[PDB]
């Protein structure tokens, strides 16, 4: 299995997915750097319901994972995996995989993140009552600026953070695991080239992501106790398919099957 070309080969792949499917430009996120929100704007998002915050904040979200989910039917061997293997990883992973593209619309300079047009440090988040989330989020997004990720490496390290063989409840395990070593080589040859190998030991424990995670679905549950009809009447379908809580994600079947 795989020769040395096979791996360069699926390097020049998993880079042209990603490019492909990002929601905005890298090149487009650093040029609006200098667009930072005025104190009267801040103050009007901080003024805003708990439940429209939350509500602007499940739209982008979506979006996002719109654009996640493109990325996984465009990666090499994800759409050979069965229909319950695609619903497990996504499941598990677009969130993950968001986050991760996440710190391109991070400044670490000021502590700012692109948000509806402009930039925008921890305080325009006010009112979604979820500080701890909030920090852990910039923080997880401050750690990875640090690493100074090119494009490509963000590429190659999405397609792992998504093609992971430990999630509960994949059928084709086996199949999901050789996937993920032909990967984990295209990564590690394009690090070894680049001179990047370095990096590895200072990316994010997989407890690091999956905190996240846990603590979203958590907050979300909060929301929804207190606001279950805004849930029910203005969350994106696709949000609650894979948060609320083939079979039951007939959307997230819907987009694959496309
Ligand atoms: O594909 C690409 O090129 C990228 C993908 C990532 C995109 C992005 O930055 N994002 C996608 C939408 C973003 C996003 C991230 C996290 C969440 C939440 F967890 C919580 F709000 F709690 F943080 C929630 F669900 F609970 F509400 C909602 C939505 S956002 O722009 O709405 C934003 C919200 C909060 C931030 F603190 C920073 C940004 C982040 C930017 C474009």
């Amino acid at each position: 299995m795989a020769s040395l070309t096979e791996i360069e080969h699926l390097v020049q792949s998993v880079c042209k997915s990603y490019r492909e499917t990002c929601q905005l430009r890298l090149e487009d996120l650093l040029r609006q750097r200098s667009n930072i929100f005025s104190r009267e704007e801040v103050t009007g998002y901080q003024r805003k319901s708990m439940w429209e915050m939350w509500e602007r904040c499940a739209h982008h979200l979506t979006e996002a994972i719109q654009y996640v989910v493109e990325f996984a039917k465009r990666l090499s061997g994800f759409m050979e995996l069965c229909q319950n293997d695609q619903i497990v990883l996504l499941k598990a992973g677009a969130m993950e995989v968001v986050l991760v593209r996440m710190c391109r619309a991070y400044n670490a300079d000021n502590r700012t993140v692109f948000f509806e047009g402009k930039y925008g440090g921890m305080e325009l988040f006010r009112a979604l009552g979820c500080s701890e989330l909030i920090s852990s989020i910039f923080d997880f997004s401050h750690s990875l600026s640090a690493l100074h990720f090119s494009e490509d490496e963000i590429a190659l390290y999405t397609a792992l953070v998504l093609i992971n063989a430990h999630r509960p409840g994949l059928q084709e395990k086996r199949k999901v695991e050789q996937l993920q070593y032909n990967l984990e080589l295209a990564f590690h040859h394009h690090l070894c080239k680049t001179h990047r190998q370095s990096i590895l030991a200072k990316l994010p424990p997989k407890g690091k992501l999956r905190s996240l995670c846990s603590q979203h679905v958590e907050r979300l549950q909060i929301f929804q106790h207190l606001h279950p009809i805004v849930v029910q009447a203005a969350f994106p379908p696709l949000y609650k398919e894979l948060f609320s809580t083939t079979e039951r994600h007939k959307i997230l079947h819907r987009l694959l099957q496309e």
